[PDB]
Protein backbone atom coordinates (compact mmCIF):
# COMPACT_ATOMS: atom_id res chain seq x y z
CA UNK A 1 0.00 0.00 0.00
CA UNK A 2 2.69 2.56 1.00
CA UNK A 3 4.48 1.77 -2.50
CA UNK A 4 0.92 2.05 -4.49
CA UNK A 5 -0.27 4.91 -3.12
CA UNK A 6 3.42 6.57 -4.17
CA UNK A 7 3.13 5.61 -7.48
CA UNK A 8 -0.82 6.70 -7.42
CA UNK A 9 0.21 9.93 -6.00
CA UNK A 10 3.30 9.73 -8.62
CA UNK A 11 1.07 10.09 -11.96
CA UNK A 12 -0.15 13.15 -10.86
CA UNK A 13 3.29 14.93 -9.45
CA UNK A 14 5.18 13.81 -12.65
CA UNK A 15 2.43 15.59 -14.32
CA UNK A 16 2.59 18.89 -13.06
CA UNK A 17 0.28 18.25 -10.00
CA UNK A 18 1.21 19.83 -6.77
CA UNK A 19 0.72 17.16 -3.71
CA UNK A 20 -1.23 19.11 -0.92
CA UNK A 21 -0.11 16.55 2.04
CA UNK A 22 -0.99 18.47 5.24
CA UNK A 23 -3.63 20.40 6.46
CA UNK A 24 -1.34 23.69 6.65
CA UNK A 25 -0.35 23.07 3.23
CA UNK A 26 -3.82 23.38 1.83
CA UNK A 27 -4.67 26.44 3.73
CA UNK A 28 -1.35 27.85 2.38
CA UNK A 29 -1.86 27.28 -0.97
CA UNK A 30 -5.59 27.86 -1.50
CA UNK A 31 -5.56 30.68 0.97
CA UNK A 32 -2.94 32.17 -1.81
CA UNK A 33 -4.32 31.52 -4.98
CA UNK A 34 -4.89 34.67 -6.99
CA UNK A 35 -8.22 35.94 -7.93
CA UNK A 36 -8.54 35.55 -11.10
CA UNK A 37 -6.59 32.62 -11.29
CA UNK A 38 -8.34 28.92 -11.73
CA UNK A 39 -7.58 26.27 -9.77
CA UNK A 40 -8.12 22.15 -10.78
CA UNK A 41 -8.38 19.44 -7.38
CA UNK A 42 -7.69 16.00 -7.72
CA UNK A 43 -9.34 14.16 -4.85
CA UNK A 44 -7.18 11.12 -5.25
CA UNK A 45 -8.04 7.33 -4.11
CA UNK A 46 -6.47 3.70 -3.50
CA UNK A 47 -9.96 1.72 -3.90
CA UNK A 48 -12.04 0.53 -6.63
CA UNK A 49 -12.19 1.12 -10.21
CA UNK A 50 -13.41 5.20 -10.02
CA UNK A 51 -9.60 5.89 -8.64
CA UNK A 52 -8.20 4.43 -11.86
CA UNK A 53 -10.30 6.03 -13.81
CA UNK A 54 -9.86 9.56 -12.56
CA UNK A 55 -6.40 9.34 -12.90
CA UNK A 56 -5.69 9.56 -16.55
CA UNK A 57 -8.48 11.55 -17.51
CA UNK A 58 -7.42 14.17 -15.18
CA UNK A 59 -3.67 14.29 -16.19
CA UNK A 60 -4.44 13.89 -19.79
CA UNK A 61 -7.46 17.00 -20.08
CA UNK A 62 -5.29 19.64 -17.54
CA UNK A 63 -1.96 19.02 -19.18
CA UNK A 64 -3.53 19.10 -22.87
CA UNK A 65 -6.32 21.12 -22.85
CA UNK A 66 -6.67 24.32 -25.00
CA UNK A 67 -8.03 26.02 -22.21
CA UNK A 68 -6.01 24.94 -19.29
CA UNK A 69 -6.52 25.29 -15.06
CA UNK A 70 -3.70 28.03 -13.93
CA UNK A 71 -3.09 25.82 -10.97
CA UNK A 72 -3.33 22.29 -10.79
CA UNK A 73 -3.27 20.25 -6.99
CA UNK A 74 -4.46 17.06 -5.85
CA UNK A 75 -4.91 15.67 -1.90
CA UNK A 76 -5.37 12.30 -1.58
CA UNK A 77 -8.41 11.02 0.28
CA UNK A 78 -7.72 8.06 2.87
CA UNK A 79 -3.92 8.12 3.05
CA UNK A 80 -3.81 11.94 3.66
CA UNK A 81 -7.00 12.46 5.99
CA UNK A 82 -6.24 16.34 7.03
CA UNK A 83 -5.63 17.27 4.03
CA UNK A 84 -8.25 15.89 2.53
CA UNK A 85 -10.49 17.20 5.21
CA UNK A 86 -8.88 20.70 4.61
CA UNK A 87 -9.79 20.64 0.93
CA UNK A 88 -13.29 19.91 1.53
CA UNK A 89 -13.66 22.98 3.78
CA UNK A 90 -12.82 25.07 0.77
CA UNK A 91 -15.02 22.80 -1.57
CA UNK A 92 -18.23 23.06 0.32
CA UNK A 93 -20.03 19.71 -1.35
CA UNK A 94 -20.77 16.25 -0.31
CA UNK A 95 -17.58 14.80 0.35
CA UNK A 96 -16.53 11.78 -1.97
CA UNK A 97 -13.52 10.11 -3.75
CA UNK A 98 -12.09 10.19 -6.17
CA UNK A 99 -14.06 13.65 -6.68
CA UNK A 100 -12.50 16.63 -9.08
CA UNK A 101 -13.34 20.50 -7.58
CA UNK A 102 -12.49 23.67 -10.03
CA UNK A 103 -11.81 26.85 -8.52
CA UNK A 104 -12.18 30.53 -9.28
CA UNK A 105 -10.29 32.01 -7.16
CA UNK A 106 -11.18 30.64 -3.62
CA UNK A 107 -15.35 30.47 -5.48
CA UNK A 108 -16.03 26.56 -6.22
CA UNK A 109 -17.10 26.74 -9.64
CA UNK A 110 -17.39 23.11 -11.02
CA UNK A 111 -17.41 19.75 -8.85
CA UNK A 112 -17.64 15.99 -10.16
CA UNK A 113 -18.70 13.50 -7.17
CA UNK A 114 -17.55 10.04 -7.23
CA UNK A 115 -20.69 9.00 -8.49
CA UNK A 116 -20.28 10.67 -12.05
CA UNK A 117 -16.95 8.86 -12.64
CA UNK A 118 -17.70 5.17 -11.47
CA UNK A 119 -19.12 2.64 -14.47
CA UNK A 120 -17.85 6.18 -16.73
CA UNK A 121 -15.92 5.62 -19.93
CA UNK A 122 -12.79 7.46 -19.52
CA UNK A 123 -13.51 8.92 -22.75
CA UNK A 124 -16.61 10.53 -21.21
CA UNK A 125 -14.98 12.04 -17.94
CA UNK A 126 -12.28 13.55 -20.14
CA UNK A 127 -14.65 15.22 -22.08
CA UNK A 128 -16.45 16.94 -18.61
CA UNK A 129 -13.38 17.95 -17.99
CA UNK A 130 -12.77 19.71 -20.88
CA UNK A 131 -16.03 21.23 -21.15
CA UNK A 132 -15.77 22.55 -17.36
CA UNK A 133 -11.92 24.05 -18.13
CA UNK A 134 -13.07 25.26 -21.89
CA UNK A 135 -16.08 27.57 -19.99
CA UNK A 136 -14.16 28.61 -16.99
CA UNK A 137 -10.33 28.88 -17.76
CA UNK A 138 -8.49 31.14 -20.03
CA UNK B 1 -8.40 8.71 -26.71
CA UNK B 2 -5.58 9.79 -28.26
CA UNK B 3 -4.12 11.63 -25.45
CA UNK B 4 -5.87 9.12 -22.72
CA UNK B 5 -3.63 6.53 -24.54
CA UNK B 6 -0.33 8.34 -24.13
CA UNK B 7 -1.23 9.30 -20.87
CA UNK B 8 -1.56 5.20 -20.04
CA UNK B 9 1.44 4.42 -21.41
CA UNK B 10 3.32 7.45 -20.26
CA UNK B 11 2.12 5.98 -17.02
CA UNK B 12 4.83 2.89 -18.00
CA UNK B 13 7.66 4.89 -19.57
CA UNK B 14 7.67 7.54 -17.10
CA UNK B 15 8.79 5.01 -14.85
CA UNK B 16 11.64 2.86 -16.69
CA UNK B 17 9.64 0.33 -19.18
CA UNK B 18 10.82 0.90 -22.55
CA UNK B 19 7.26 0.74 -25.12
CA UNK B 20 7.27 -1.92 -28.01
CA UNK B 21 4.89 -0.65 -30.92
CA UNK B 22 5.94 -2.19 -33.64
CA UNK B 23 6.11 -5.98 -34.61
CA UNK B 24 9.39 -4.87 -35.88
CA UNK B 25 10.51 -3.03 -32.43
CA UNK B 26 9.15 -6.45 -30.28
CA UNK B 27 11.06 -9.18 -32.73
CA UNK B 28 14.10 -6.88 -32.52
CA UNK B 29 14.10 -6.75 -28.15
CA UNK B 30 12.77 -10.13 -27.82
CA UNK B 31 14.90 -12.16 -30.00
CA UNK B 32 18.43 -9.95 -28.06
CA UNK B 33 17.63 -10.37 -24.97
CA UNK B 34 20.58 -12.27 -22.86
CA UNK B 35 19.38 -16.08 -21.95
CA UNK B 36 19.89 -15.17 -18.37
CA UNK B 37 18.29 -11.79 -17.98
CA UNK B 38 14.51 -11.83 -16.96
CA UNK B 39 11.72 -9.46 -18.82
CA UNK B 40 8.57 -8.34 -17.76
CA UNK B 41 6.20 -7.32 -19.76
CA UNK B 42 2.84 -5.49 -19.23
CA UNK B 43 0.15 -6.35 -21.89
CA UNK B 44 -1.98 -2.16 -21.27
CA UNK B 45 -5.42 -2.08 -21.92
CA UNK B 46 -7.75 1.41 -22.30
CA UNK B 47 -11.00 -0.50 -21.39
CA UNK B 48 -12.56 -1.75 -17.96
CA UNK B 49 -11.43 -1.42 -14.26
CA UNK B 50 -8.71 -3.86 -14.81
CA UNK B 51 -6.93 -1.56 -16.95
CA UNK B 52 -6.75 0.92 -13.86
CA UNK B 53 -5.41 -1.64 -11.37
CA UNK B 54 -2.71 -3.46 -13.56
CA UNK B 55 -0.68 0.05 -13.98
CA UNK B 56 0.27 0.97 -10.76
CA UNK B 57 0.84 -2.46 -9.32
CA UNK B 58 3.06 -3.19 -12.23
CA UNK B 59 5.31 -0.15 -11.58
CA UNK B 60 5.45 -0.05 -8.06
CA UNK B 61 6.59 -3.60 -7.72
CA UNK B 62 9.09 -3.37 -10.97
CA UNK B 63 10.63 -0.16 -9.54
CA UNK B 64 10.59 -0.98 -5.63
CA UNK B 65 11.04 -5.07 -4.98
CA UNK B 66 14.82 -6.43 -3.92
CA UNK B 67 14.77 -8.90 -6.36
CA UNK B 68 13.61 -6.95 -10.08
CA UNK B 69 13.45 -7.86 -13.77
CA UNK B 70 16.42 -7.27 -15.73
CA UNK B 71 14.22 -5.31 -18.37
CA UNK B 72 10.45 -3.60 -18.34
CA UNK B 73 9.01 -3.37 -21.73
CA UNK B 74 5.13 -2.87 -22.96
CA UNK B 75 2.87 -3.21 -25.58
CA UNK B 76 -0.49 -1.54 -25.82
CA UNK B 77 -3.00 -4.14 -26.66
CA UNK B 78 -5.82 -2.23 -28.70
CA UNK B 79 -3.79 0.64 -29.47
CA UNK B 80 -0.75 -1.54 -30.79
CA UNK B 81 -2.50 -4.35 -32.82
CA UNK B 82 0.51 -5.40 -34.77
CA UNK B 83 3.55 -5.05 -31.47
CA UNK B 84 0.53 -6.58 -29.45
CA UNK B 85 -0.24 -10.00 -31.92
CA UNK B 86 3.93 -10.38 -31.49
CA UNK B 87 4.59 -10.38 -28.26
CA UNK B 88 2.05 -13.02 -27.69
CA UNK B 89 4.01 -15.20 -30.28
CA UNK B 90 6.64 -15.23 -27.65
CA UNK B 91 3.73 -15.58 -24.81
CA UNK B 92 2.40 -18.27 -26.24
CA UNK B 93 -0.76 -18.18 -23.72
CA UNK B 94 -4.67 -17.02 -24.12
CA UNK B 95 -4.33 -13.71 -25.26
CA UNK B 96 -6.21 -11.34 -22.54
CA UNK B 97 -5.57 -7.65 -21.51
CA UNK B 98 -4.23 -6.17 -19.40
CA UNK B 99 -2.57 -9.17 -18.46
CA UNK B 100 1.59 -9.83 -17.24
CA UNK B 101 4.00 -11.95 -18.77
CA UNK B 102 7.53 -12.78 -17.40
CA UNK B 103 10.23 -14.29 -19.34
CA UNK B 104 13.77 -15.81 -18.49
CA UNK B 105 15.34 -15.65 -21.48
CA UNK B 106 13.22 -16.19 -24.07
CA UNK B 107 11.18 -18.51 -22.01
CA UNK B 108 8.20 -17.89 -20.35
CA UNK B 109 8.09 -18.54 -16.35
CA UNK B 110 5.31 -16.57 -15.11
CA UNK B 111 1.51 -15.39 -16.80
CA UNK B 112 -0.81 -13.73 -15.34
CA UNK B 113 -4.45 -13.40 -17.17
CA UNK B 114 -6.87 -10.49 -17.20
CA UNK B 115 -9.36 -12.39 -14.97
CA UNK B 116 -6.26 -12.69 -11.89
CA UNK B 117 -6.82 -9.02 -12.54
CA UNK B 118 -10.11 -8.20 -12.84
CA UNK B 119 -11.96 -7.57 -9.27
CA UNK B 120 -8.90 -8.03 -7.13
CA UNK B 121 -7.47 -5.60 -4.60
CA UNK B 122 -4.37 -3.85 -6.09
CA UNK B 123 -2.30 -4.98 -3.12
CA UNK B 124 -3.10 -8.66 -3.51
CA UNK B 125 -1.94 -8.22 -7.54
CA UNK B 126 1.39 -6.31 -6.06
CA UNK B 127 1.60 -9.44 -3.69
CA UNK B 128 2.02 -11.84 -6.80
CA UNK B 129 3.86 -10.03 -8.51
CA UNK B 130 6.36 -9.35 -5.67
CA UNK B 131 6.59 -13.48 -5.74
CA UNK B 132 7.05 -14.01 -9.23
CA UNK B 133 10.24 -11.48 -9.27
CA UNK B 134 11.55 -13.07 -6.04
CA UNK B 135 11.22 -16.50 -7.16
CA UNK B 136 13.05 -15.72 -10.60
CA UNK B 137 14.55 -12.48 -10.48
CA UNK B 138 18.25 -12.28 -9.08
S1 LIG C 1 -12.94 2.17 -2.17
C1 LIG C 1 -13.23 1.54 -0.50
C2 LIG C 1 -12.89 2.64 0.50
N1 LIG C 1 -12.44 2.13 1.80
C3 LIG C 1 -14.01 3.67 0.65
O1 LIG C 1 -15.03 3.26 1.36
N2 LIG C 1 -13.98 4.84 0.12
C4 LIG C 1 -15.10 5.74 0.36
C5 LIG C 1 -14.67 6.74 1.43
O2 LIG C 1 -13.50 7.36 0.96
C6 LIG C 1 -12.75 8.07 1.95
C7 LIG C 1 -11.28 7.68 1.86
C8 LIG C 1 -11.13 6.17 1.93
O3 LIG C 1 -10.59 5.59 0.96
O4 LIG C 1 -11.55 5.58 2.94
C9 LIG C 1 -12.86 9.57 1.74
O5 LIG C 1 -13.24 9.96 0.62
O6 LIG C 1 -12.54 10.31 2.70
O7 LIG C 1 -15.71 7.65 1.69
C10 LIG C 1 -16.11 8.43 0.54
C11 LIG C 1 -17.21 9.34 1.01
O8 LIG C 1 -18.32 8.56 1.46
C12 LIG C 1 -16.55 7.53 -0.62
O9 LIG C 1 -16.79 8.34 -1.77
C13 LIG C 1 -15.49 6.48 -0.91
O10 LIG C 1 -15.95 5.54 -1.90
S1 LIG D 1 -12.44 -3.42 -22.16
C1 LIG D 1 -13.46 -3.55 -23.66
C2 LIG D 1 -12.56 -3.93 -24.83
N1 LIG D 1 -13.05 -3.45 -26.12
C3 LIG D 1 -12.23 -5.42 -24.86
O1 LIG D 1 -13.21 -6.18 -25.30
N2 LIG D 1 -11.11 -5.92 -24.50
C4 LIG D 1 -10.91 -7.36 -24.61
C5 LIG D 1 -10.07 -7.61 -25.85
O2 LIG D 1 -8.89 -6.86 -25.71
C6 LIG D 1 -8.13 -6.69 -26.91
C7 LIG D 1 -7.75 -5.23 -27.07
C8 LIG D 1 -8.99 -4.36 -26.99
O3 LIG D 1 -9.04 -3.49 -26.09
O4 LIG D 1 -9.90 -4.54 -27.81
C9 LIG D 1 -6.85 -7.51 -26.86
O5 LIG D 1 -6.46 -7.90 -25.74
O6 LIG D 1 -6.26 -7.72 -27.94
O7 LIG D 1 -9.83 -9.00 -26.01
C10 LIG D 1 -9.11 -9.59 -24.90
C11 LIG D 1 -8.95 -11.05 -25.24
O8 LIG D 1 -10.24 -11.66 -25.36
C12 LIG D 1 -9.86 -9.38 -23.58
O9 LIG D 1 -9.04 -9.85 -22.50
C13 LIG D 1 -10.21 -7.91 -23.38
O10 LIG D 1 -11.03 -7.73 -22.22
Amino acid sequence: MKEIAQQMRGELTQNGFTSLETSEAVSEYMNQVNADDTTFVVINSTCGCAAGLARPAAVAVATQNEHRPTNTVTVFAGQDKEATATMREFIQQVPSSPSYALFKGRDLVYFMPREFIEGRDINDIAMDLKDAFDENCK
